[PDB]
């Protein structure tokens, strides 16, 4: 019978000059339904991490699964690109750095690839944003700073800026993201806002899911109230735990409901 | 045949010259084992409320006899004293205040005659409280201030301190509660009182879209910073009853938890 | 300052004879923009409970402004008809017995009198029906005779049949839950008929400790066995409020997700 | 490496009755190594049909559950054991009973059970062990509740092999197969049957445990959980009963964990 499946491929890219393995997550009437089109979730990983862990470890097969059987969540293509590894040897982080400029990857050869190879309908409505730790905060700019192109974000334990709780070699790859993440920080570029970029952000539906152990509560708290001052409508949910898979997994249970009712 | 039971009566305290009404949730084992004690969790309404809403509104009776009968709470004794009413007519609050000295009354008055008329076992590691709004700000500094009478705390929606007429009660209890700030009372805490903070257990829930958010994120905040363990929930919601009464569904198990 | 409303009426049905209270939850935008239609929502009610009791007890007006504010419903108008009331003096029960022609009121007076004057949408893609105890059964017979009329059916701890003085108004009603079992109507269906119910979304839920658990689980039983899609919750819980309280929390987003 | 941490561990214990070795995958409490006296409850958590020991831990997660429901108190400290008790069906001997040629209930109850409580230091009574498993491990879980209810406290059956299901049972028809001895023994010990033929005496046993039963809506065992649940229910056994949604799979059982460890919790 037909089935929901999980494949792993590659992609080269001349921006980055580096082949790009990502993981995407295939509805189960794709191969029976050859003319449908779907809404796609971009699904982002956090440091250290590589594109198979949203369907390792976060288990999403099995949850879509669950939540297109009962209705909660409609079909839709979901993938991860690799933006990750070990952090001494391979670039990790999502916006365009000195040397590495996966934010213009990500934008003119990625996207393209995917929502051409895999049927996304290709339009603003359906298409949203999540991810966790690092991936949160790339989610987060991404959705900010490209609101013409998502519905949605829905922000896990997200890398909003730096905690404040150093690498010896200020040019070393974790350096250089670091300076990046604290020039993007999610919660600057609300604090800043103007009344015509809250208009752009208010266009966009948030969630901000972040546990009251976790190191990186304290900037999603400000991030949320920069929100709610600003007057941009933002959900935010503290539920008990920390920086971990438990976490990320059963936020997929309030993420997969949530970027359904939003392209709908 | 046996059922729990809810009971309202008054209690006159010399302390405050004032009749004062509660409310007590009673067991379904209570008329049945006239010789058992329980617990009790004291459980505290919220600024112009008073006694009745707990029962009424927060449905404790309904939300009990489900979790008792699936081993989730205890068999317990629950309590809500009068601390309110129409503000600009009522005193309103639970520490003490110039010609209304209502801690007193709660220690000296209320309770021991509660824990003796309703069978509550009377020690530390069976006492418990908690509260919404101002009462969540009286549970707070009360277990702060009488670490030695309560084994664990539920703050709902609490006021920490004031979110950002002085003959008035409004005015009296405004300044009572920047007096007690729950926030101020862990920020400046020596060692000794850290050790003695860590020997409550706590927890505190205040919705996403509640305006006293703020507070309840500085005393959490203050708390963790401070090594004293503390459970922390934001969950949807504003400053409402949903919000209240969906709260004991995470309270009756965690204080039947943390008693002994 | 818009806000939702709970408001209780009065229509008169000349199919019964009687006048007929309601009561019907507005949403904030209500009054904003008077052009705005909606989708709806039937709300019954059980045995000897009247109109009013799903505002007063179900709160629904509380947990729809939760849910409407998070998106996890949408703005629908909900109505709940009286169909009961002392089983001994009054009239209980939703479809057309001797002497008390109630489905007749219901669709042919009821019905178009409410959509008409509250601004609903109008087509079976925007209105649903839902229910407690009768009124689950109510629902659910309902949707399978009327399937060109509902997109959608949640049916609370529902009476799909009875679980196991000749001209009293309870035998009436007993009788004709018998006549029309719910259950009954699933395991007699014919080819066309399972192809008529499939296009109903059904959601089941009943408690592990209701004296109705049998009957619903034979629902669901011959539900699944006839390849008609439906979800079935059994959660902790018996025949009480806490129970159809909380299942307005998973009633109301389903409605919204199969509304078109 | 500064600090301590809860631990799985898979180790084998050699079994004289079964002549086998079998291995077992163990959760110890992140306090065992840093509080040599510390005595624990302990949950043998079993797995289904086809699976092995380690399942529990790879693909339940049980480590990370246990690490957050220890830290909020809803969990106690416990250890936590899966005995193998499975393989490929053709070429692997599956099931919890004493079967002809297989005396997994005898290894249990007088070899596993001894050496595990005494290496891993569990208090070692009745009321601090408990029961829990999936598919057949749920109904290997229910009947050792039964049969052994001077052993256990609490019991916490998943999507449970209650009795053999009307539809769905896997093809035995060689009754020399370990297969076809497997589904003779299920049938012989039905959870269902068990409850059903109970005497009074039998009934006051069972109700000295505590009994939880979850089964989702599209499960091909639901039927045979329900006909359990009433047998329990109409004899006055006090049981708790859910169905939630889904069905015979793992986001049923990983999810299932967050209901069993605090119920075990309380009852111990
Ligand atoms: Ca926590
Ligand atoms: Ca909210
Ligand atoms: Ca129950
Ligand atoms: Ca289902």
């Amino acid at each position: 019978n037909f089935q929901s499946k999980v494949v792993t491929d590659t992609l080269f890219s001349k921006v980055l000059n580096s082949k790009r393995a990502y993981t995407v997550f295939l509805p189960k009437s794709f191969e029976q339904n050859k003319e449908k089109k779907y809404p796609v979730l971009y699904l982002l990983h956090g440091m250290w991490e590589t594109n198979p862990v949203w369907a390792e470890r976060g288990h999403v097969k099995d949850v879509m699964d669950r939540l297109v059987a009962s209705g909660e969540a409609c079909e839709m293509i979901i993938v991860t690109p690799n933006a990750g590894g070990n952090i001494h040897l391979e670039w990790n982080g999502y916006f365009d750095m000195p040397g590495w400029k996966y934010e213009t990857f990500f934008y003119t050869e990625f996207l393209p690839y995917i929502e051409k190879k895999y049927r996304v309908i290709g339009d603003r409505q359906h298409r949203a944003i999540a991810g966790l730790s690092m991936g949160g905060g790339g989610a987060t700019n991404y959705g900010q700073r490209h609101s013409d192109m998502f519905c949605a974000v829905y922000a896990m334990s997200a890398l909003m800026s730096i905690p404040e709780q150093p690498a010896d070699d200020p040019n070393s790859k974790i350096a250089i993201l670091t300076r990046s993440v604290i020039e993007n920080s999610c919660v600057k570029y609300v604090m800043e806002a103007d009344e015509d970029r809250k208009a752009d952000l208010r266009s966009v539906a948030w969630f901000v899911d972040c546990g009251d152990d976790d190191f990186l509560l304290d900037r999603n708290i400000e991030f949320y109230q920069a929100m709610r001052n600003a007057g941009v409508p933002c959900q935010f949910r503290v539920r008990d735990g920390g920086h971990d898979w438990e976490y990320w997994h059963s936020a997929l249970y309030q993420c997969l409901p949530f970027v359904t009712r939003i392209f709908g």
